[PDB]
């Protein structure tokens, strides 16, 4: 039935009126599912038959997935809408995906300092370094917010990088000493982290549950936003550090068994409507794929340099690598050791 879609993104990271604007228009219903972590993604999509038509991974599982034979190549023809794309950023993504054959950009983001500016100071002491990576990997720093509560992502290939950034090394390296020193930083600070998980922070943060949060830049926007909604006074920033972060980048994409791929195409290019993808970035807060849309983005989402970066910013961030299986397995190893007491 052509007129049933099925389709696996991250919480999070849609409008409230896109998949009804989306039925209105093609008479296509959706059911929409959602996940907060590459690895859920991943682990469905190997197994094969996922049962989805339309599935979002981020640019780095997306490179391996496409080599493993995932996913097929798009028809074209049926993306009228492609001209609205970026085309430097789709330049830079033919490193993962060859001719863009297999996905087009959705949002992306970095990873960075979500944080309470009045918890922090309470906990920390006046002038906390929250614009810097030395609040969370310096231990006798993070030990002064053990108090209010330090979230980081679940996500070890995102964020064992930033302990090697911090580290001084590459962070897409494959050294194995390197990648042990990461852990090892990790060993020292683990006291002083209350949970990782990569979606219950936004509200954590935003009710004041905890204090800093490590995350998804749009996520700690969203969590800055329900807190005002909430006129409960909780405070919440966002800081790209000054030292750097790493910057993820989402594709949408469509499993080789997909039963509808005629729906998938529609919604794909439904998605690259100028409206469609800045109504999206208006609310979830992460910058799109989508030249056409910029324009059409609310002012104060556009000139946001945590949302849409100078190019000052630009040259310090650093994207997550395709990576070789041994260089996964073990980060995998250190993530085990790492979140378990």
């Amino acid at each position: 039935d052509n007129k049933v879609l099925h389709v696996y993104n991250w919480s999070d990271y849609i409008a409230p009126d896109t998949l009804e604007k989306f039925t209105k228009e093609t008479g296509i219903k959706v059911v929409y599912d959602v996940y907060d972590s590459n690895e859920v993604l991943e682990a469905k999509l190997l197994a094969g038959k996922s049962g989805y038509d339309v599935v979002v991974p981020s640019n780095s599982f997306l490179a391996k997935q496409i080599k493993a034979g995932v996913y097929q190549k798009l028809d074209k023809s049926k993306l009228p809408n492609w001209k609205n794309l970026n085309k430097d950023l789709m330049h830079t993504l033919e490193v993962s995906d060859p001719g863009n054959e297999h996905a087009i950009p959705y949002m992306w983001g970095t990873i960075g300092i979500g944080y309470n500016p009045d918890k922090v100071k309470a906990a920390f002491g006046d002038n906390a370094p929250v614009d810097s990576w030395d609040l969370v990997f310096k231990p006798e720093n993070i030990q002064k917010l053990k108090q209010c509560g330090v979230s980081f992502l679940d996500s070890p290939t995102e964020i064992l990088p930033a302990a090697l950034h911090y580290l001084g090394y590459k962070p897409d390296t494959d050294n194995p000493k390197e990648l042990k020193a990461a852990e090892e930083l990790f060993l020292k600070i683990r006291p002083y982290v209350t949970y990782f998980h990569s979606s219950k922070y936004i509200s954590d943060l935003a009710n004041g549950n905890i204090c800093v949060a490590i995350g998804y830049s749009g996520d700690i926007y969203q969590a800055k936003s329900r807190a005002e909604e909430a006129k409960n006074k909780v405070t919440v920033k966002y800081n790209i550090p000054k030292e750097g972060a790493g910057s993820f980048f989402d594709m949408v994409a469509i499993p080789k068994d997909a039963e509808n791929t005629e729906g998938a195409l529609a919604f794909v290019n439904f998605l690259m409507k100028p409206e469609i993808m800045a109504e999206i970035t208006d609310v979830v807060q992460f910058p799109n794929g989508n030249a056409a849309a910029t324009p059409l983005v609310s002012e104060a989402i556009r000139n946001d340099p945590g949302i849409y970066p100078s190019e000052e910013v630009m040259k310090k961030l650093y994207t997550f690598p395709d990576l070789p299986a041994k260089t996964q397995r073990a980060m995998t190893r250190s993530w085990t050791k790492i979140k378990s007491g």
